[PDB]
């Protein structure tokens, strides 16, 4: 009725949002348990006698290097402006023949039910909001044992083949140093976590349990069965914060091993050909697009499977470890530290001069009830975890979500607030609200740094009615009120929240603005085009407050309890 | 009905065969030793932790004394000595991959003591190889047996 | 176990085992002797009142 009176189609401001890309980093723990499940239940079935570097551990290695491949495939030719992290990689004629040995590597089926989960996507409304798989927002220090090297493998190649009859032989393997990071020998039980000392111990987590099978020489007879065998010449990198590139480091793209990944990645994609009947490779894959990237598995506070103490050099056996000592060595679930009393504030002699509940200093009264959550093998290894997916309820499409590695895995994050829009302002800045669930990494604790990690714990959600929080006048700060001497009224304190008894041991506040907050996610965004520094990474720790509640949440268990190791 | 709910360890504890005795028959049956009787060192296995007391293979099995040590053959260990005797280990070792079982041995007295625990490897540090050695050997049966 | 051991003896070089690293004759006899503890386990939680 007053349709062409109001003419809204043209009366209206339309504004779709800024250009903002969201960048998506895999755990490779996930992909790489998957993969050496894969090669435990069919490399029987396989001839080998004609290839001299053709083992368990060089498909493994082989099969996680294509996924670090995809990547670098997808932020190099799909991404809009591609990393800075990719852009150092020359187009010279010796990387150009490797990146056409890996776009034109055979890769089997198995692979693709992990890749496809990897597409770029772009959202509907938002229709500037990108997702896609980089690692430019990799740093050494906060990403290191989430995304498995390669090189791993060959070790694990080199260590398999021997002819030792010794017990355990995967331990040789654990010493085996995979790269130097400035001054420090980081070696496969740093990254694994199969390997620490306080006298050498062996802690057989669920990863390292999966990855021990690949390296043990018990079964060396077997893989000795053909005309020619040799080894690979692996030669360990050593970086530093200003030279570090993961792609050069998970490519193995260093100067002198180019040539070895070259034979590596020609010698397996024909492997794969002829014996496991790979057809596909990833030219003609990386520019295809799903809305799969934005399902993800929520995790809480797992136990760690590396820790970055150094180790010396195994000479005896080693003996058994377990999960506590292991956490004692890996800086996980540490109790509160003892109060040193090095500091002392100003109490007056005289207590009728001050108002002393508006004196921050107490008479040495209440204590803190705040105690951090200790390493326990139950908690921190048995936990649920949550499929998160925007789209659609269906439990069949998790499948290759728990095998993925998409995650985010929040420690002690509670809450997460929303900038309201306004309706005064221009609509480009309401429509482009899209760091909010996100955390700038300076204020994130690093998980392969020498860190200590105290678990205080999360509020238990058993109460009887739903709770909120609602800031007022600006979001962006907690305002703590000081007042005059001589004020309009008695301010009534019953709203002021305190945090009483605090002595450098537990948390003061619980507010983080624009070391305290524990949380790796996969789900990134680099502020700049430049090398990711920490002042420039975001980590998202959730999607609901771009993709609303109103997405599925199912529960599931852990990768390992739901592949079996066979 | 059929319940280990009026079981005592001091009671009953040879009479209700463990199955990670096995898990160690199989530690011991890959070994590359050319040893004359290899199950001697399968019966010096500990088992459990009964509150002060190191309680064996051969304590169990009655294949292995002392008074210098001896080994007793009866008809229980005469059986299960052939599963833990290392010296036709090159029919074993003839697989791609292999792999030990890293059985944690439990310490138990007679307020802590559950059997179903202990036989069906309960223990929170056994829980993954449990898992793990049920789904492989029941594809096994399934494919072979 | 007496009689899975003996079951076990008679059978075994039937098999074909090299898809698996845990499965050997001993891994059997283990498997066999604990789903007979498994099941007065299954008896007397899901059976027996109380």
């Amino acid at each position: 009725i007053f349709a062409k009176e109001i003419d809204l189609p043209r009366n209206v401001i339309q504004h779709s949002g800024n250009k903002f890309i969201l960048d998506v980093v895999p755990d490779s723990r996930f992909p790489t348990f998957a993969i050496t499940e894969f090669v435990q239940r069919s490399f029987s079935n396989f001839t080998f006698e004609q290839y001299s570097y053709v083992s368990p551990a060089s498909l493994v290695g082989y099969l996680v290097y294509m996924i670090h491949a995809f990547v670098f495939l997808v932020d190099a030719f799909e991404r809009s402006p591609m990393s800075a992290y990719a852009s150092e990689i020359d187009a010279s004629h010796a990387y150009l023949r490797i990146i056409d040995a890996f776009s034109d590597a055979y890769i089997p089926d198995f692979l693709f039910e992990i890749l496809d989960t990897y597409l770029s996507h772009r959202l509907d409304i938002r229709s500037k909001l990108e997702m896609n798989v980089s690692y430019g927002s990799v740093l050494y220090k906060y990403d290191a044992p989430r995304i498995v090297a390669p090189s791993i493998f060959l070790l694990a190649h080199n260590q398999l083949i021997s002819q030792s009859r010794e017990s355990t032989a995967y331990e040789k393997w654990l010493d085996s140093i995979v790269i130097h990071y400035s001054r420090a020998v980081i070696r496969v039980g740093n990254l694994v976590g199969g390997l620490y000392q306080s006298t050498h111990f062996t802690y057989r987590n669920w990863f390292a349990r999966s990855l021990s099978r690949l390296a043990d020489s018990a079964t060396h007879r077997t893989h000795l069965r053909r005309p020619m065998i040799s080894e690979f010449d692996y030669n360990i990198p050593s970086v530093n914060n200003n030279t570090y590139n993961p792609y050069v480091h998970l490519l193995m793209l260093e100067p002198n091993n180019r040539n070895i990944t070259l034979d590596f990645i020609r010698s397996l994609s024909s492997f794969c050909s002829t014996e496991l009947k790979a057809t596909r490779t990833l030219r003609d894959h990386i520019s295809r697009r799903s809305a799969a990237i934005s399902r993800c598995v929520i995790k809480g506070p797992e136990a760690p499977t590396w820790h970055s103490s150094p180790l010396d050099d195994l000479k005896e056996k080693s003996k058994q470890g377990n999960f506590s000592q292991f956490c004692e060595v890996a800086k996980f679930g540490l109790p509160r530290k003892e109060n040193s009393e090095s500091y002392t504030f100003k109490f007056p002699k005289d207590a009728s001069t001050i108002d002393t509940a508006f004196y921050l200093i107490q008479e040495n009264g209440r204590s803190s009830v705040l105690d951090p959550t200790t390493a326990d093998e139950e908690l921190h290894t048995e936990g649920m975890n949550l499929l998160f997916d925007p789209y659609d309820d269906e439990s069949s499409a998790h499948y290759a979500t728990v095998l993925s590695g998409k995650l985010i895995q929040n420690s002690n994050i509670d809450g997460e607030t929303l900038l309201l829009p306004d309706p005064t302002t221009g609509l480009a800045r309401t429509n482009s609200r899209y760091l909010q669930g996100s955390v700038l990494i300076r204020n994130v604790l690093p998980e392969f740094d020498q860190h200590e990690i105290r678990l205080f714990p999360r509020y238990p959600q058993i109460s009887r009615l739903s709770a909120s929080l609602t800031l007022l006048f600006n979001m962006r700060q907690v305002w703590i009120p000081r007042f005059k001497q001589k004020v309009d009224e008695q301010p009534k304190l019953s709203n002021f929240s305190w945090n009483e008894g605090c002595d450098g041991t537990v948390p003061s506040l619980n507010v983080v603005t624009a070391q305290q907050v524990i949380l790796w996610s996969s789900y990134r965004h680099v502020s700049n085009s430049d090398r990711p520094t920490v002042d420039t990474v975001y980590y998202y720790s959730t999607l609901e407050l771009l993709f609303g509640t109103r997405s599925s949440m199912m529960q599931t268990y852990n990768l390992h309890q739901l592949l079996s190791l066979h």
